[PDB]
């Protein structure tokens, strides 16, 4: 039964008799003297065993790393010459008087004085979590959720739980099914989110809801993509979007002030259009000062097929990227970039070296100067406000390929030329997203989701030109990452029906899939907006880590596996027969 | 944009103009004057529309049940004769100066002044949750989880999430399977609870863990038993059972003070053995003052077999139930109980009417006094402390028959004779639960998980006489309901092996049921122990409901179906296709 | 049972397909007026005999459909199955159909006593009448519990 945690002890404790519980971190013999660096969640404290107490020193000579021990001793000032300014407890040590070895420990299969593969660490996850760097991530994660909860509470959001055993619904995405042993042949779905349930709660009278809940995406797992993730789910009533962003922008500033101790200022606000016109993504990193420019309009009448083509293509754009001091680039250099953009499906990467606008065409060097002309090149420079000693790359292709590749080359050229200040925080709000996005199969899909309200288009106009409808949707981006987002919901039935229509789902399907939703909108539905936060990303950002698996106690690999428990695995054959199901071949039956 | 919540208005708001957003709960007219009970999440407030102009009014005459409106008016005192005692806001009303109908509402499919099947309410859950009586239970649950969190965080517990997608073939094969799209033919399992992960987190050095987390059962959905349920999950290191009980007790006490304003007071503690003896239950209702008295030893020699046998049998008992003021009882009434105990296996129910002890055998009245004698009846009246007026009922059978019968008889009688003050809070701790028991065919099986440690036995003494070994496990009962339980786990490997040996769980079993854990115990495992409170129960007790469905926002029915969303449902073949599974059915000879 | 061997609802399906079980329907005349409270009591009364519950179907306007009835299990059943039940049991408007789904012995024990209770509680049982009868073809033997 401890009396204090090893790592909290400071000079202020000098004099007290304490009982420490924890693990042997290191051990160092200094003559007949035995020193132990004892460890527990608060940290490490040096424990001194004197030969004056024969039995404690007796047992202490068997101590090896990771032994589970208990020591009752006296805290005391280390000598000036022994102060260790790099340990929080660096000014004291505990002169032990008693020791009890609670449990010996096998040699760890996870070496510590050396680096390990995220793999070996994940198999011995329990062991890897004993590391300070690691355990501090989880402790700050606990701190953050705690700062969130107190916030929501002070602001009046009720923590209401939603079900995890859900109903598999249409569109949105892919779910994890759960067969039923009671309703043989039927399933539930792990929720992607409390999406429809929280709205149902705003219609139930609760006025402000929040929940820190688990969501499951059964789509392929990317880099920092787990099959499960945790969201700070929020829903409000009787509030506009600007109002929703306000308090939501407050919760985040509060987090950055309490945790990293930084102030962020009022978040700037950009529209989806501006964000794309200027950075090629709906989650810009404003840490990088550079920005794209459009010139297709200037290249419609050129002979050059690489420009003319995408410039006369309704779905194309030719984006210019003015990279300061870029003229200095080399051929090998310019080519990596050229190949780089290829990765994002782009062709090449035309360019212009602006050595001196004081010599017109003569002041610029370029593989494509002969294709443009004196006039067109002057406008391109003015439009880009090119500087002498500046390079101008051009991405000409399909709007999506250009945004994709040019916004990528924009970021890469940022690190290379040292133009991005990785040290800064660039938070912002991207608003005015479209309602739908082409689904590649003939129709439209909800940019955010089926229940997003259109900024100002009427049901009729929406029927008329859905592709152009703007949404009452907003995302919070911080340094190039989508931390959260949401929208003002639709509180009118004809409107909701109309969108289900554009989404290609018919009355009958609407009835059976969103029937409960379509009926509830008939009973005084209040205006309501919400927003969800990416907890994991938030924690990553706040614990200064890039490995999402570093902020999760027991994460899964990129293949959705748990190397420590070995799931997924084969289910008891019996289990399946009780569930009235069986595994088959991709080909075999049908 | 509200300025206050309807239900928070009080006499101290008089003179203040307010802006309220809410719904029409009821509407009443006095000529052209319209009175409305305006409701929102805090409760109802009376709003009166009394403009002395036919212009302004118009809107108000349109309001109907569940209209979502915004009104801004001024607060004032209700005339003394109309002040409403049963309304938190009943001493005031709001005089409206502005009205905005935000959204109409069709006629409600749910009946207000009529009776609705819990079937209809469940189908229109978002309508039923509007009832202030319903909103309140969920508002309190939010305050309860808020209180728990703050309390746990303050007493050093870390909120650390554990995975929902887990290792299948985990516990009792009583879980939900989630098929893997990525690992064809493999499955994860929804957790019964963070069962093994909280113990791992103790090995990882976190020192104290807790989490408000969902759990899943997959048995036959009894009433009061949902397919998923929330638990306040707890685990500690370097703490004994008593030290675990104390902190968990301060939690509950803290919850009652802050929520019901009652001071539960130190919790009585009992042993599983004392509980069965005294109350014939492992979950005693102490709101009932009665208790069973063993009197077997007083009857070991009588000629009467009914008593002599069960009294002499080592596995039989003769329990005496003294019901204060029971002599004044009817043959009719004494016959009902006579029958009632038959439902649990009782062959009968002898009794002694105590009219006037001072007078001896002539002081009592009993059909079995004949077969007894003066001394025996005197010893018994002494042991049971019978006062004149008291009735002594006797259950003389097998330890189980007597326990359930008299156990039950005690509860019924107490309610009947108004002896149990249903309004008292009776918390307690039941401990020292047996370690083992007979499973299906016998042998021995763990009463709790296999990682539970013996209370007062050596690995050898345990291996030597496991049958009645006593576990170091504990339960928290409040008014006759298990509300929490836990136990001290094993940290000594020799001991874990002996348990497994007694349990029949061989090496291969151990390794697949919990190999990573068993592995984890090789690195200096600290003494650890935990517990879990069912949050639902806790909330039922704290809001005086008896229906589990009233404390959950979106509960399933007994059949585990959700009447609103209509889950579970038939899955899309496409989806079943990617999942590499298919629904099948016994092709019984056809 | 034969009416429900198909249904995905295991509560009925299990015992209807299980030869050592049965799905028994009990028709109580004009028992539709029974109360939320009264149904629940019966619900618990059957437990005494081993029953894990009591599904019911309140028959209002028969010739009106699944619309004419009212039942918590109706959604796990369908139009065709429910007419067969109302027909077979010869249900009538205002009637009440109770269901016992378990192993033969439990259904017999539960619905058998339930049948008796409801009769007295509703006075459908005229005890002024004399009802004699012969019960023939008893089993030869009984399970001895210990194997023989
Ligand atoms: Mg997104
Ligand atoms: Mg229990």
């Amino acid at each position: 039964m401890r009396t204090e945690y090893c790592g909290q002890l400071r000079l202020s404790h000098v004099g007290q008799q304490v009982t420490l519980c924890g693990w042997v971190n290191r051990r160092r013999d200094l003559g007949s003297l035995i020193f132990i660096d004892m460890r527990d969640r608060e940290g490490i404290v040096q424990v001194f065993f004197d030969p004056d107490r024969a039995d404690a020193l007796k047992l202490a000579s068997e101590l090896r790393n990771e032994f589970c021990i208990q020591v009752t001793g006296t805290v005391r000032a280390r000598d000036e010459k022994n102060i260790n300014r790099d340990m929080a407890t660096g000014e004291i040590e505990v002169l032990a008087s008693s020791l009890t070895i609670i449990n010996r420990a096998d040699v760890l299969p996870l070496d510590s004085n050396h680096v390990n593969t995220e793999e070996a660490r994940l198999k011995y996850r329990y062991l890897d979590l004993r590391r300070p760097e690691m355990a501090q991530r989880l402790k700050t994660r606990a701190k953050i959720t705690s700062l969130v909860r107190r916030f929501m509470d002070d602001h009046g959001f009720l923590d209401i739980e939603t079900p995890m055993l859900t109903k598999a619904t249409p569109e949105g995405a892919r779910d994890y099914l759960v067969p039923s042993r009671v309703h043989k042949g039927k399933f539930y779905a792990l929720p992607q989110s409390p999406q429809l349930f929280k709205q149902l709660l705003m219609m139930s009278g609760f006025d402000r809801y929040y929940q820190i809940v688990k969501c499951f995406r059964d789509e392929d797992l990317r880099a920092d993509r787990q099959p499960e993730f945790t969201q700070i789910d929020v829903e409000t009533s009787f509030m506009t979007a600007p109002q929703v962003r306000e308090v939501m922008e407050a919760l985040v500033r509060h987090l950055w002030l309490e945790v990293k101790g930084v102030d962020l200022g009022d978040f700037p606000v950009m529209t989806f259009a501006e964000a794309e016109r200027r950075y090629g993504s709906d989650k810009p990193d404003l840490r990088n000062p550079m920005e794209l420019t459009d010139v297709a309009d200037l290249l419609k009448s050129v002979e050059f097929a690489v420009f003319a083509g995408p410039a006369n293509d309704p779905k194309g754009r030719v984006a210019a990227l003015r990279v300061p001091g870029g003229a200095s680039l080399t051929r090998k250099q310019i080519d990596e970039y050229g190949n780089f953009v290829k990765i994002y499906g782009a062709k090449g990467l035309a360019y212009i070296k602006v050595n001196e606008r004081a010599k017109g065409l003569e002041g610029i060097n370029s593989p494509v100067a002969k294709f443009l002309n004196a006039e067109i090149i002057e406008d391109i420079l003015d439009r880009t406000a090119a500087q002498d000693g500046d390079m101008i790359f051009f991405g000409a292709d399909n709007k999506k390929i250009v945004a994709d590749a040019m916004g990528a080359l924009r970021l890469k050229v940022g690190k290379d030329l040292g133009l991005t200040d990785e040290s800064k925080w660039a938070p912002l709000w991207v608003i005015d997203f479209p309602m739908f996005e082409d689904d590649g199969e003939g129709g439209l899909t909800a940019m955010h989701h089926p229940f997003t309200s259109p900024k100002d288009m009427t049901a009729a106009e929406l029927k008329a030109a859905p592709e152009n409808a703007v949404a009452n949707a907003y995302d919070m981006v911080i340094n190039g990452y989508e931390v959260g987002g949401g929208s003002v919901r639709i509180h009118n039935g004809d409107m909701q029906q109309t969108v289900f229509g554009i989404l290609g789902i018919n009355e009958e399907e609407q009835r059976e899939k969103f029937g409960f939703l379509l009926d509830a909108l008939k009973y005084g539905t209040p205006p309501h907006a919400g927003l969800a936060f990416g907890l994991d990303r938030l924690t990553m950002l706040l614990t200064g880590t890039d490995n999402i698996r570093d902020v999760i106690a027991f994460p899964k690999t990129t293949a959705a596996a748990c190397l420590m428990t070995e799931a997924p695995s084969f289910a008891n054959p019996t289990a399946l027969a009780e569930l009235s199901i069986q595994v088959v071949k991709k080909a075999e039956n049908n």
